């Protein structure tokens, strides 16, 4: 835990600053530990345990970042002061100011269960035997295998948070992770590889089998991969990639991208740009959901938001600087759980109904541009005829502006990944340009 | 410094791992700290003060690394018994010993002097004037530009190391840099970019001046670049990007990758591979030199070392691990300051012997096989025609195996970036393959 003299250190840190030069400051006291074992086919272990404290300094209008994790009083002294007179230095920014207390996360709301107290219970020796299990799924199952790799991940994180207009807050949270990794060799010296993982925050819901035999069956997919004919195509995007074009509109719903006139989504607030199809929300209060917060790092209260409502776009995450700047209300800084509307159809189910089509298995390289949202994405996967996955497909682009990719989204899947932020199904586009290279 | 006191935490550390499971044992504790001021056209500051331990546990056969900054002995006992009995539960490899402790360091060597004593001294604001200084040189220049980013960035660092076959070692040094970044109006919607920046391990010795001038002459000259003509050209190479070729040389050397049969240099030591012109040392003992030390992670001694005499290659950097899975003598496990033998003509006068050449400036993306050395890189620069600098170039490949491309070196300059690691002149290669893409 935080104990009550890890919270006494970061109050004494608060006071020191504020007494010191600070017309205002922001405590952030974190901790974290985790374990680390990877194999492949040389075991390795790497553990760690990290504590430290950040502080974010209001000083005669200016504002500086510190952080250390060198915690003996008469050294943070020295520390503080120093960061406070050489932030002092700057020039002043007077739109860095705190949020309205008002607007903060003012506690009370049901525990979201983000942290199994079963971790410091846990033996090491059943983590790295679920790594050795995951491997010998694969191990000696196909001659063309070059190497199966398999690791396990866990952690633990601890913050608690401070501001001097009169916000305190804490949060704890556990994550555990299995993978593996299979290399096969192709054609010539072609050697395709695939991987798979699960997570949980939870280690008696972490997901601990079939994960090497689902590495070893998407590599071997990979096996005759070639071009197909360039020309317009369905496009089905299966659970593992669908975050992947979606995280581009998010990112240009960001305050900063916004105000630096950099978001191909400037202007388009309350407007009706995408397919009816798109609807999406952050639900940030999700219990036992990896994302979920009752507040951002600057204090503010999460709240369930839109983000899209059937194609009309309704948030941007503006915080409080960058509101400031623009002149216009802020938000919060950040989605925490983005899910999208389900279908009732799986991938299976979607690529069934798909005449003519590609489904994308992978994104190999390529990017958008910020201003414009046009783009260009290497991908791998299937060419679908009649419904039947075909031949297997690389070197192609997938190329097209972003807003109109997301207007002819004819279909989602009823298949998100729950263990991830992005809860985001299989989707279906029509009209989608794939090119040859 | 690093303190008796501190001195003694490692030493207790060491002991405790010795005393509760440990045959063997590394400890390494560490600190640092650094300041950040970037500025653009928003001044940012950031501060940071750290330190930790880091233990490479040997334990029944078995080899794990922890590491920690959470130091108060109770929550040691109990990190590095966590730590030695999750170790014992991989798989044990034989081939993890310490070094023979003939091999260390035996202390007694000069002064490297890597440590600037006035680095607590100095003023922030002196620091930040810098950097202001650097942007006024560009800003308001030249009607093309869009933005003139600038950056101070300074650091101290200190590490002290046992090993429990008889190692005690330690060292502290400093640096300071300044830099430029511009971004320039090109035709239709480039925006091309560039920049410069100096080092010093003193802040006596840095180059403060004609940072944001060279970044702008810099981005100015990529105005105007087209593709040329496909097929051979004489390559030159300034030293701001002369580096770029050998890294993946030096890379073939490494130990690890020989013993993974992953190395085109693999079976190539002491024959005759490269150029006459290609003469490369280590130098691992130059006073006040960014790279020198005495010693490396595993306390064995650094000696001076013939890596290329007149393209004879003559070091492999191999560490114990390797050595004893390869069943070869152990060197070193990595270079310290690589030194190529310099010629007597600057760039300038490499361009001016130059009859039909391409001047490379900058890299954009490829890579080189690991194994093979057939490598493809992405150029620009200018083309050179009767020793003179003429069309400006980019959208070409340069292409070829790596090790022809080192034996087809003509010459060197004399002027390598002395506050690099790396002291690699101008150079020139005959007969190298640029293709258009």
């Amino acid at each position: 835990m935080i104990t009550d003299e890890n919270k006494k250190l970061a109050q004494w840190a608060m006071d020191y600053a504020l007494k010191n030069g600070c017309q205002a400051a922001k405590v952030l006291l974190y901790s974290s530990s985790n374990t680390s074992f990877e194999l492949r086919d040389m075991d390795r272990l790497q553990q760690a345990s990290e504590g430290g404290l950040s502080l974010s300094l209001y000083v005669d209008g200016r504002y500086g970042s510190i952080s250390t994790n060198r915690l003996n009083r008469k050294e943070l002294e020295t520390f503080i002061k120093n960061g406070i007179d050489s932030t002092r230095y700057l020039a002043k920014d007077e739109a860095r100011v705190l949020a309205d207390p008002s607007r903060y996360y003012k506690g009370g709301k049901p525990d979201l269960k983000l942290y199994d107290a079963k971790f410091a219970s846990l033996n090491p020796d059943d983590k790295i035997e679920m790594a050795k299990a995951v491997a010998e799924e694969a191990l000696g199952k196909d001659e063309r295998i070059i190497s199966v790799g398999s690791s396990y991940g866990d952690g633990e994180d601890f913050a608690y948070r401070l501001i001097s207009n009169g916000f305190e807050g804490e949060t704890k949270s556990t994550w555990y992770s299995l993978s593996a990794d299979i290399t096969i060799r192709g054609e010539g010296e072609a050697r395709p590889s695939a991987y798979w993982y699960e997570s949980s925050l939870y280690m008696n819901d972490l997901i601990k089998k079939g994960i090497g035999q689902k590495a070893l069956e998407r590599v071997l997919r990979k096996l005759g991969q070639k071009k197909v004919q360039s020309g317009k195509y369905t496009m089905v995007v299966d659970p593992m990639n669908s975050s992947r074009l979606l995280s581009p509109m998010i990112s240009a719903l960001n305050g900063s991208a916004l105000q630096q006139k950099n978001s191909f989504l400037l202007n388009k607030l309350n407007e009706k740009i995408a397919s009816d199809r798109l609807t999406l929300t952050d639900e940030p209060h999700l219990v036992k959901a990896s994302g979920a917060r009752y507040f951002d790092n600057e204090g503010i209260a999460t709240e369930r938001r839109s983000i899209f409502d059937k194609g009309v776009l309704n948030t941007y995450f503006i915080d409080t600087y960058n509101a400031k700047k623009m002149g216009v209300d802020p938000t919060i800084s950040g989605s925490s759980i983005l899910v999208m509307e389900t279908g009732d159809k799986n991938l299976d189910g979607l690529i069934a109904g798909v005449e003519k089509g590609i489904l994308v298995t992978g994104f190999n390289g390529g990017n958008n541009n910020s201003s414009t949202g046009d783009f260009s994405y290497g991908i791998e996967g299937f060419l679908i005829e009649n419904g039947k996955l075909t031949q297997p497909v690389s070197e192609m682009n997938v190329t097209g502006n972003l807003i109109t990719l997301w207007n002819s989204l004819v279909a989602t899947g009823n298949d998100p990944r729950l263990n991830s932020s992005w809860r985001i199904p299989s989707l279906v586009f029509e009209g989608v340009d794939f090119s040859g290279l």
